[PDB]
This record gives structure tokens, C-alpha cells and sequence, in this order.
């Protein structure tokens, strides 16, 4: 897609800290991007849409690398439109704004490269207010292995860039984004909704879901995939699982993991307030060349430590983090497949984390599976009383995008006083 300038694109500011152990924590000065699937797309000569609601001018999109010559990104009016605003430490996201829904933007080093993390060996810590967050959404926080310039030095077809938020990947292998490998996905296209639709092609990476929750529950998941960076995928490569990606994970759910009173509204981790989330990714030696071995969670409220639950599933250890033995028994005991340990596991994981990921925050309905796999019973054809099926205190009839929206739309995230570095050096404590 080419770069458009109807309107500016001006990123909000969302400053981060880098912390080491000797050192403390330093602030930089990080941005956000809107991504690139919510922008307007016009003919590069005007105003004309090249996709409105969902369906692509013909004329203008005849094939893909027609469009992508022919149509341009624009610039976004962030609190405007799409319902996002920054205090310059803490980014709110808005559920339904007019008639935009939802949000996606990428952390960002400079106006033109997103912010490469590198967490091997390290720690990744934010605050989160999820008090206006119900069931049936999900604010999450997670890392894609995209590339830092949205693609450009790979694909002449795209002078966009990350300055217009271009290259997402997921472990989802998605089909519905309209610009990879800097050609439009125009191909079969498919309407799936009112303003979305699908093309032949997905675009596929590694991904570390650090929080996907709700007031009701959270969950944090390693996405491991067998190739390296952003692919464009076709065909059966595409499929869930069994293509290139995993695309279930390895989840850990507190709830679902069978402590159904540690987290939510006035449990141990208290829904209803804002709190702390400390993720660490730990290697066999404690080197950043060594391998992830496990990822451990640590919560703070109101000045208390809070360890994560300790999993009371028959058939599995008693444990509180993940690691490779954790999730072939977790898959075992839950009825799935280990589709994780096929991709490579945790060490295919920690691969991806030493290349680099790219930070995305973001507000969502599921039109697919209405959150249930997050928040109540799931599969819909499993027995409620099996293990691993209830996830969630949410109803079974909740989620139905249709209905949030409408009951709940001015729904929010607040994301802040986001860290990264060294172990044990984005919190301390004291007696
Ligand atoms: O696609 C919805 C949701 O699936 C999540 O995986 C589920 C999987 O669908 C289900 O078969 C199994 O019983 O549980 C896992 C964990 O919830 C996946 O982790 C999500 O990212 C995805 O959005
Ligand atoms: C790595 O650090 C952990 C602290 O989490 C410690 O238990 C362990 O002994 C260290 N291992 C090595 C090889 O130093």
C-alpha cells in the first residue's frame, strides 16, 4: 500500500521504561500506531475509497499489486474515530465509537520503526484497569514477531510502513488483514461481516499472548510457530494447528487451571481496581542465549505481592508457571492436543523472543467463538463438569457481538506504566 497525506498521521505518545538491575528504570520516549486494517484506504490521486464497509472497488483493485500501486493509507484521528487516547503514560481504548469497533495499535520506537523487544532473559511489566472491561470483550497485550519497518525492506508493493501501522502477523495465521507481503488480499475475498471480510491468503508468526482477560478472567499464552518472522501463508498452511502455527497455545487460566476465587471482581486479584502484571521469561542458564524454560506470572494490588495460582487439575503437578512438562500435562488432563510442543515448544518460543517481537495492545469482540473460550464454558459441546471446559463464570449466551455492542459499548481498557528489562528489576520490595 502506498502512504497517503489527506490527513496527518500524528502517533500518540506512550512513554515506557527500560530498567536493569544496577541502573533503575529509564523512561523512553515511545509512541503508538494505529494498525493498519482500521485505517481508510483511498486511490492515491483522491479521495476515492478503494474498500468500503466490506468489499473492494473493482476498478481500483483488480488484482493485488493493482491495488496496492493504486491505493493509499491515511492518516487517523485517534480519539476521533477509533476511541483511543494517551495521558502520555496510559493508553485507554474505547470499545465502540461511532461506528468503528475495537482497536489494535503497536508500540513504537521512532515515527517510522515499532519498538523491537527483546525478553529473553528478562521482564515485561504494566498496569491494567479492567473495572469497565465485561465479559464478552478481551484488552489485550501481547507480542507478534513482525518485522520493524511493517515490511517495507521485504516488499516494494509496500511504502507505507510502520508509520501506517502494515505487517501484522499471528499465530491465527489470519486471512482477514488486506495488505501482506505489500499487495492487497484481494483474492476470493469474502465478506464475514459488515466491515470485514477475508482474501486468499494469511499472514502467519509467532506470538505471546502476555494478557488476554476481562473483569471475569484472564489468560496469558505462548504461541510458538515453525517458521521465523512474518510468512505469507496459503492453502492448508493456513489451517489451524495443523498448519504452520499453533494457534491454541499453552495457556494458563486461573480459573480454568481450578482456583476459581483468585481472580475477579473483590477476589485475591481484585477486577474491579487497577493492578500490577509482571510477566518473566526465564532461560535454563540465565543468559539471554540460553533456552525459555519457563514464564512466570507475579501480581501487585494495593502494595500486596500476589504469587500466581497453583494449577489443582487432577493429572497435573500443582504449579504456577508455565513450562514444557506443565503443558503436555495440562493437554492431557483437558482433552486437546499438543499442538504447542509440535511447533517446538517453549524453546521454538524463546527463538522468536530472541529475534525480536513487536508490542500490540488492543480492544476486541469475537465474532467466532463470542470470548467463551476466555471467559465461560468451552468448548460448546463439551460437558461443563469436564475438566478444562468451564473458563469462566460468564453465561454461555454472552459475547454475541451484536449484543455488546449495543449494551456496552462505551466498554474500556486502561493499559499503563509499561516495563521491560532485567529480572527482578521492573519492581522491588521491601519489610
Ligand atoms: O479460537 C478461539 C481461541 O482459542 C483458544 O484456544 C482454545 C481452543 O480453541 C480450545 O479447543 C481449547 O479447549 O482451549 C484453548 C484455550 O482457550 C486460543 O488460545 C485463543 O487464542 C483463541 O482466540
Ligand atoms: C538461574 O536463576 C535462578 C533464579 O530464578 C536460580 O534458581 C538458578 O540457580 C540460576 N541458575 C544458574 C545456572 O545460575
Amino acid at each position: 500500500q502506498q502512504a497517503g497525506t489527506n490527513t496527518a498521521e500524528n502517533h500518540p505518545q506512550l512513554q515506557s521504561q527500560q530498567c536493569t538491575t544496577s541502573g533503575g528504570c529509564k523512561p523512553l520516549s515511545t509512541k503508538v500506531v494505529l494498525d493498519s486494517n482500521w485505517r481508510w484506504v483511498h486511490s492515491t490521486s483522491g479521495y476515492t475509497n478503494c474498500y468500503t464497509g466490506n468489499e473492494w472497488d473493482t476498478s481500483l483493485c483488480p488484482d493485488g499489486k493493482t491495488c496496492a500501486a493504486n491505493c493509499a493509507l491515511d492518516g487517523a484521528d485517534y480519539s476521533g474515530t477509533y476511541g483511543i487516547t494517551s495521558t502520555g503514560t496510559a493508553l485507554t481504548l474505547k470499545f465502540v465509537t461511532g461506528s468503528n469497533v475495537g482497536s489494535r495499535v503497536y508500540l513504537m520506537a521512532d515515527d517510522t520503526h515499532y519498538q523491537l523487544l527483546k525478553l529473553l532473559n528478562q521482564e515485561f511489566t504494566f498496569d491494567v484497569d479492567m473495572s469497565n472491561l465485561p465479559c464478552g470483550l478481551n484488552g489485550a497485550l501481547y507480542l507478534s514477531a513482525m518485522d520493524a519497518d511493517g515490511g517495507m525492506s521485504k516488499y516494494p508493493g509496500n511504502k507505507a510502513g510502520a508509520k501506517y501501522g502494515t505487517g501484522y502477523c499471528d499465530s491465527q495465521c489470519p486471512k482477514d488483514i488486506k495488505f501482506i507481503n505489500g499487495e492487497a488480499n484481494v483474492g476470493n475475498w469474502t465478506e464475514t461481516g459488515s466491515n470485514t471480510g477475508t482474501g486468499s491468503y494469511g499472514t502467519c508468526c509467532s506470538e505471546m499472548d502476555i494478557w488476554e482477560a476481562n473483569n471475569d478472567a484472564a489468560a496469558f499464552t505462548p504461541h510458538p510457530c515453525t517458521t521465523t518472522g512474518q510468512t505469507r501463508c496459503s492453502g492448508d498452511d493456513c489451517a489451524r494447528n495443523t498448519g504452520l502455527c499453533d494457534g491454541d497455545g499453552c495457556d494458563f487460566n486461573s480459573f480454568r487451571m481450578g482456583d476459581k476465587t483468585f481472580l475477579g471482581k473483590g477476589m485475591t486479584v481484585d477486577t474491579s481496581k487497577p493492578f500490577t502484571v509482571v510477566t518473566q521469561f526465564l532461560t535454563n542458564d540465565n543468559t539471554s542465549t540460553g533456552t525459555l524454560s519457563e514464564i512466570r506470572r507475579i501480581y501487585i494490588q494495593n502494595g500486596k505481592v500476589i504469587q500466581n495460582s497453583v494449577a489443582n487439575i487432577p493429572g497435573v503437578d500443582p504449579v504456577n508457571s508455565i513450562t514444557d512438562n506443565f503443558c503436555a500435562q495440562q493437554k492431557t488432563a483437558f482433552g486437546d492436543t499438543n499442538w504447542f510442543a509440535q511447533k517446538g515448544g517453549l524453546k521454538q518460543m524463546g527463538e522468536a523472543l530472541g529475534n525480536g517481537m513487536v508490542l500490540a495492545l488492543s480492544i476486541w469482540d469475537d465474532h467466532a467463538a463470542n470470548m467463551l473460550w476466555l471467559d465461560s464454558d468451552y468448548p460448546t459441546d463439551k460437558d461443563p463438569s469436564a475438566p478444562g471446559v468451564a473458563r469462566g463464570t460468564c453465561a454461555t449466551t454472552s459475547g454475541v457481538p451484536s449484543d455488546v455492542e449495543s449494551q456496552v459499548p462505551n466498554s474500556q481498557v486502561v493499559f499503563s506504566n509499561i516495563k521491560f528489562g532485567d529480572i527482578g528489576s521492573t519492581f522491588s520490595g521491601t519489610s
